[PDB]
């Protein structure tokens, strides 16, 4: 009797490319590309387990633009320049970026502490600040390759910075290829999401928020977004086909968000399986285990993620010693294994790139220990999404209705409901009446609403500039 374990790492960035200038106004796609988007599937070269990935199409577009050398990334320009060529504003942006990231474990360089405690920085000090900002985001692969430059910790030259930059772009250029490789070799399945990561249930029916939060205030949705909901899914199928040569049959619904209408749309668009959150299951069925494969109306397969296990990795284990965390995770799997006489399917689904910066050494000790341990546990079998979809020796249940929600509290309050978020929806509703191109789809991304107030929102003014620029561009 096995326990089936299914990792599904979700990779996404909203579009940071300002549509009038073409400038990438934040570097987060670059930094997560060099730190996480190649390195997470690259573990499959070293560990004989299965790991699955979601790539949003908008993320794929940006990875391609960086790989082609076309991304005009303003922060990265300030890193690349000789410090004698830095504008005053670029020095300020470099220091502010450092300050925002200063307390993260991946920024724990003695030299960063020295530089941030100095009233003025000279050219050699600025070179160190530029190069250490780059190296703080070094991924697993290059942390071995560049180990000697990493252990320097200071006294970097322009030549060394450019060498690091060159290696980083090498990583980006081979990133889509590694997803094709691990997919073709059967080491993982790759899914995608509706194109710009929108909240499909709200686009289909804004009143679905009242299935969970009767007291929420929403704006007057005086225009239909239902056709846009279909377009996000259709365009995503085509982008996926461009990369992989096939239409996707698995999708990750953004924010785990489902509704009866959203599930019908995914079925109509040929999606065979998705996953969502355990809280949705609890809200929808009186008594139901997340270790079964579910069939929504016999139309589409649904797995409900194990929220506890997923949140332990995504939010808890950065605060743990790595060996202890792996022992805790395996011991929880052992308890699940011993708790049922059938073979449970355990979905661990979470963002694939956001938790690691808070772990010791970027989560590399934790993941290496976790994966090394898993590959040797005879009673655990990790599965691709395809294997999980088709596994016969598993328990199964038909479900007829879900209560609309997300993986954040089972409801939509992170994206709608307060004055500031509602103002964004009002702006979008009015723009949609006048919309002339697909930039309206960009503005439907969940990210813009996530950050709109909110007191914890790094660079929130940039997200606001982007959202409003996409809204304006959509009407021209
Ligand atoms: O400056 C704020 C913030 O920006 C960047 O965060 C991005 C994440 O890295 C990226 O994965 C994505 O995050 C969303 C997840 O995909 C999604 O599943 C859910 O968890 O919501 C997230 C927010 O929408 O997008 C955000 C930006 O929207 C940057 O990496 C952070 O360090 C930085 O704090």
């Amino acid at each position: 009797k096995k326990l089936f374990l299914v990792f599904w790492w979700h990779m996404h960035q909203p579009l940071y490319r300002e549509p009038y200038t073409g400038e990438y106004l934040l570097p987060w796609t670059f930094f997560h590309a060099v730190k996480d988007y190649y390195d997470m599937p690259a573990y499959l070269k070293d560990f004989e387990i299965k790991l699955n990935f979601n790539l949003t199409p908008v993320l794929i577009d940006q990875i391609q633009e960086y790989a082609q050398g076309k991304a005009k990334d303003v922060f990265l320009e300030a890193i690349r320049k000789d410090p004698d060529d830095l504008e005053k504003e670029e020095v300020e942006k470099l220091i502010e970026f450092t300050k925002l990231n200063y307390e993260k474990p991946i920024y724990r360089f003695e030299r960063i502490r020295e530089l941030m405690n100095k009233e003025k920085l000279n050219r050699e000090e600025l070179l160190d600040l530029q190069t250490l900002n780059l190296l703080a985001w070094c991924g697993r692969t290059l942390r071995k390759d560049l180990k000697d430059l990493l252990n320097k910790g200071r006294n970097y030259t322009q030549e060394e910075k450019e060498y690091v930059l060159n290696k980083y772009f090498e990583i980006i250029k081979k990133t889509l290829s590694i997803y094709r490789e691990i997919k073709e070799e059967g080491k993982g399945s790759v899914s995608t999401s509706p194109y710009y990561h929108p909240l499909i249930p709200i686009l289909l029916n804004p009143n679905c928020v009242y299935e969970t939060t009767p007291n929420v205030k929403i704006p007057d949705f005086a225009v239909s977004f239902r056709e846009d909901a279909s377009k996000h899914v259709e365009l995503a199928k085509e982008k996926y086909f461009e990369i992989f040569g096939e239409h996707p049959v698995y999708m990750w619904p953004p924010e785990a968000s489902v509704s009866n209408e959203a599930l019908e749309l995914y079925y109509e668009k040929g999606i065979n399986m998705l996953a969502t959150d355990e809280v949705i299951l609890k809200n929808s069925v009186e008594r139901a285990s997340p270790y079964l494969r579910y069939y929504f109306r016999e139309l589409i397969s649904v797995f409900f993620r194990d929220k506890t296990l997923s949140d332990l990795i995504g939010f808890s284990y950065h605060a743990w010693n790595a060996e202890d965390a792996v022992r805790d995770f395996i011991g929880r799997l052992k308890k699940i294994h011993e708790s049922v006489d059938f073979q449970p399917v355990v979905f661990v689904v979470l963002d694939g790139e956001n938790c690691w910066e808070y772990y010791e050494e970027n989560g590399i000790p934790f993941l290496e220990k976790l994966y090394s341990t898993l590959e040797k546990e005879e009673w655990i079998e990790t599965l691709t999404l395809e294997e999980a979809m088709r596994k016969e020796d598993v328990k199964t249940e038909v479900i007829e209705s879900v209560k609309a929600g997300t993986w954040f509290d089972g409801n939509f309050l992170k994206w709608i409901g307060n004055k500031e978020k509602n103002e964004y929806w009002k702006i979008l509703i009015e723009a949609k009446k006048k919309a002339k191109n697909d930039y309206i789809l960009v503005a439907e991304g969940s990210d813009w609403f996530w950050w709109q107030g909110e007191e914890k929102a790094p660079f929130v003014e940039v997200f606001d500039k982007l959202f409003r620029s996409f809204v304006r561009r959509a009407q021209e």
